[PDB]
């Protein structure tokens, strides 16, 4: 397991776009298109985002092209943050993956605002991070998923994405 293989199970991979948990017009391993209702204006990032005129759909390798893309982008975020970047450097590197997947899924600014939950992981207090995670608009929407992020800070082990 790594952050790829975590990503993917999380965000699945279809070649279409599609609508993501949030109703946004998505595609590939969880490529967010835009919070745009309108799917012309998704389809113009898509070509954008490809560099050719797709008709809504792409092949399994453009799906991890962007995949790649994405995860280095959610790393950048993390270190170019003042509030996420102490954390990421205070942990191993599975849990960097839980951060990582964190800032896949809700972008820099959302997890960066979860200051309590960031100084309990910081301070190496899992069980505590791990209540004061659940407590969250990410947690009641995509309850799963976070549980399975949150195990992995809670454990430092890959358990919860094992027979997955
Ligand atoms: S991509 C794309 N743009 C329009 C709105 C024409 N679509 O129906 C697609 C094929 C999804
Ligand atoms: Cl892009
Ligand atoms: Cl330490
Ligand atoms: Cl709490
Ligand atoms: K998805």
């Amino acid at each position: 397991m790594n952050i790829f293989e975590m990503l993917r199970i999380d965000e699945g991979l279809r070649l279409k776009i599609y609508k993501d948990t949030e109703g946004y017009y998505t595609i590939g391993i969880g490529h967010l298109l835009t919070k745009s209702p309108s799917l012309n204006a998704a389809c113009s990032e898509l070509d954008k985002a490809i560099g050719r005129n797709t008709n809504g759909v792409i092949t399994k390798d453009e799906a991890e092209k962007l995949f790649n893309q994405d995860v280095d982008a959610a790393v950048r975020g993390i270190l170019r943050n003042a509030k996420l970047k102490p954390v990421y450097d205070s942990l191993d590197a599975v849990r960097r993956a839980a951060l990582i997947n964190m800032v896949f899924q809700m972008g820099e600014t959302g997890v960066a605002g979860f200051t309590n939950s960031l100084r309990m992981l910081q301070q190496k207090r899992w069980d505590e991070a791990a209540v004061n995670l659940a407590k969250s608009r990410w947690y009641n929407q995509t309850p799963n998923r976070a549980k399975r992020v949150i195990t992995t800070f809670r454990t430092g082990t890959w358990d919860a994405y094992k027979n997955l």
